[PDB]
């Protein structure tokens, strides 16, 4: 069915969201403003993702950005479980790969989504509630297919609005923006800390950025 | 007393180098090769208070010294617990005023000694075991007065040996090489995760670099 291939789709695009995303924090030998490299690393994971898996399910592979969809009522709360499913089982198999495939003297943290020293979990919650706020509204923007012509290329639109809640929230809480992102390696390592500051964030900052948009700034 | 001014001498000493040392390693916008610094940073902290209170008490300020000094037969078994206490005390008590005046979003682990990735147990020890064997031997070395004119400043000499071992284990086991030293952070960031590897590690290579300076290169 047109739901396998797009709930499929979700399993390997977010297989692969984590697998390249993750891979990319492995810092091996990255050194200072490895946050650059990251950010579009996670960007243009999306990007890519989005051109491939966009048609086949809306490419979330994002557990909160299906929240936002499944608020944002464009679609059914049956779906939009599979998505969360299928985006955190691809996501902890990207990282089991990853894991695999990576040396354990640098698969150090698993890329672990951690809050940075001194900053807070209301704060921490804050940041994320941002990071996917931009993102969600970014998203239901490029998306939204009532604005086109000096649009562009929406998958690179929606991956550098990734790229940039990376660019900024990745000095605070590593950058999560997606529970499935954080899942996947506080499964495998085992290491749940502050883990709900990534779900609580993502899914306020996502259910806020689908309202936000939707009865506002461009509403229906 | 020329003991307690000796047992005052070691808990300021570790203080300061504490203070300093795990000062240093609190990574504020460091960057690549931060080894370099944090090793100067411990060797010229050992030079500095070497040179200071070198000769109230030795200086050992690392309780895996003060170890060595025991086997060595240097030390009274009532002295050197006197040692290893003033030490961990001083240790614990330059980490918490360094923690007092370093703010909270720097002071990320309070440069607590983990294991890298990758590297296990065994090995964490093993390299333990050799970055103090050789600064034990250097200390055993220098300060064994049998031998001077081109011998050169002591407490470079020692100090060197302390950034030797940095420049080389800190990437596996963050060099501890001092039992004090790993400790206080152990115990106010609460975190005693693979902390024996940090005793274990230099109590050996204390030990074993006493006896093989003693009993072999140099004896008695
Ligand atoms: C490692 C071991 C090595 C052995 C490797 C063998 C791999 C077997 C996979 C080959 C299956 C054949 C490909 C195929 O056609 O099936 C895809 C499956 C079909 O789904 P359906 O809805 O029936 O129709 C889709 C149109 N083909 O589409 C699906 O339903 C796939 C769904 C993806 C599974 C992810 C789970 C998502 C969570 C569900 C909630
Ligand atoms: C095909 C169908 C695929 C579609 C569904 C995806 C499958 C989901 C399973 C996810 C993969 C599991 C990851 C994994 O194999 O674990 C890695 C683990 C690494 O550990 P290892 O190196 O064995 O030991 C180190 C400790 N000293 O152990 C390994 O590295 C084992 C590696 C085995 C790789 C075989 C891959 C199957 C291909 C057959 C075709
Ligand atoms: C707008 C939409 C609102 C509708 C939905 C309600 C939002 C639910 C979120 C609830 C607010 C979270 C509370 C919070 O921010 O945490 C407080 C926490 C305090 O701790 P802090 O002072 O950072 O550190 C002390 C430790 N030394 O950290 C803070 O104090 C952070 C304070 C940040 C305040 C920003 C408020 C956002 C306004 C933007 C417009
Ligand atoms: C139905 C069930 C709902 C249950 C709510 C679950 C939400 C998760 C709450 C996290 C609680 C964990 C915690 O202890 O954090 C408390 C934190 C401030 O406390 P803390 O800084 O930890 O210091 C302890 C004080 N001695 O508090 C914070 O500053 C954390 C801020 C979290 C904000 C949560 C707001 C509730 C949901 C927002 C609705 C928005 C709707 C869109
Ligand atoms: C704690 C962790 C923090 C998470 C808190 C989330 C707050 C983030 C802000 C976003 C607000 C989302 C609320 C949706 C409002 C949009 C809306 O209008 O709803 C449309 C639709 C209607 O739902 P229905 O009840 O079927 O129809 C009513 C008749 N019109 O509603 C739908 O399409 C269904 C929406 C899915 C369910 C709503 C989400 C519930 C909040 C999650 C908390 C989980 C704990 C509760 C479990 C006990
Ligand atoms: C902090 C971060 C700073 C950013 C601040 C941005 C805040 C975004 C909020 C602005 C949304 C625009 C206001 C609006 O119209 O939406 C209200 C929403 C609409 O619900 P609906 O049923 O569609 O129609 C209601 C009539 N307007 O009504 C709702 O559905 C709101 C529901 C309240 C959410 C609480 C969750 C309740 C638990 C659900 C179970
Ligand atoms: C913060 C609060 C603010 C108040 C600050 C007030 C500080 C009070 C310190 C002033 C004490 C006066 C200085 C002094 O003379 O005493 C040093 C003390 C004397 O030891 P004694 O062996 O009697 O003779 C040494 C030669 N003066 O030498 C000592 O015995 C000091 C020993 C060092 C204590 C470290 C504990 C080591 C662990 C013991 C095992
Ligand atoms: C003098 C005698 C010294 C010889 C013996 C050494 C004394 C051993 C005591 C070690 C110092 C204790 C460290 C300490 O004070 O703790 C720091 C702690 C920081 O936490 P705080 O900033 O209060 O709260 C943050 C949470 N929101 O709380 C503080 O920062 C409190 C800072 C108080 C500084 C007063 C220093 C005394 C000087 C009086 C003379
Ligand atoms: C000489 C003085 C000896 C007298 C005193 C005895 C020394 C007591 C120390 C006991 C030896 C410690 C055992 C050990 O090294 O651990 C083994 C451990 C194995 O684990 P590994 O293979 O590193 O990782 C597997 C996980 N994937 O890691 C290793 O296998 C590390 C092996 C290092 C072997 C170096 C032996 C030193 C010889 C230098 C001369
Ligand atoms: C009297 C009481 C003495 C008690 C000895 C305490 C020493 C501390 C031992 C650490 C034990 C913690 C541990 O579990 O590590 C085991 C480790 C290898 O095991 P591991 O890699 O953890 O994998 C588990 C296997 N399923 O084993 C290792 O490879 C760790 C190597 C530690 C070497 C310790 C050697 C004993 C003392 C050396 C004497 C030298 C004299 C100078
Ligand atoms: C497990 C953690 C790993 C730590 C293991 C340490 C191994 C590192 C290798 C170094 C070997 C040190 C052995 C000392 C040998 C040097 C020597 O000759 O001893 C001289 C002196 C004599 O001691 P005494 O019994 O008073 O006199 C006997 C008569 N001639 O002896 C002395 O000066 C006293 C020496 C202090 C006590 C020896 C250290 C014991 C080992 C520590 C393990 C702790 C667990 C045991 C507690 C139960
Ligand atoms: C791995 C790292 C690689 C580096 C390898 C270097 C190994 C260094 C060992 C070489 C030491 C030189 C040999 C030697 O003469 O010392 C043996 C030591 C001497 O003891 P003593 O009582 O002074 O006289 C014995 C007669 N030679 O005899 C001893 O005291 C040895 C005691 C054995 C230690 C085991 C601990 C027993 C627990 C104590 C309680």
């Amino acid at each position: 069915a047109s739901f396998w291939r797009a709930i499929f789709a979700e399993f390997f695009a977010t297989l692969f969201y984590v697998f390249f995303g993750l891979g990319a924090s492995l810092r091996w030998a990255p050194g200072p403003l490895h946050v650059l490299q990251v950010a579009l690393a996670f960007g243009l994971a999306l990007a890519t993702l989005v051109q491939a898996v966009g048609h086949i399910s809306g490419a979330h592979v994002n557990p909160a950005v299906t929240f936002a969809f499944l608020v944002g009522s464009q679609m059914s709360l049956l779906r939009a479980i599979c998505y969360v499913v299928a985006q955190l089982l691809g996501a902890v198999a990207g990282a089991a790969v990853l894991y695999s495939v990576t040396p354990p003297a640098v698969r150090g943290n698993l890329a672990l989504n951690t809050l940075h020293p001194g900053v807070s979990v209301g704060q921490a919650t804050i940041v994320e509630i941002f990071l996917t706020l931009q993102f969600v509204l970014c998203i239901f923007a490029t998306y939204d297919e009532r604005r086109n012509g000096r649009l562009g290329s929406v998958a690179l639109a929606v991956g550098f609005s990734l790229t940039l809640g990376h660019l900024f929230g990745m000095y605070y809480t590593g950058a999560g923006m997606n529970p499935a992102r954080s899942f996947a390696p506080a499964i495998l390592t085992r290491n749940f800390t502050n883990h709900w500051v990534y779900w609580v964030g993502p899914v306020i900052g996502a259910g806020l950025g689908s309202l936000l948009y939707d009865f506002l700034l461009f509403p229906r």
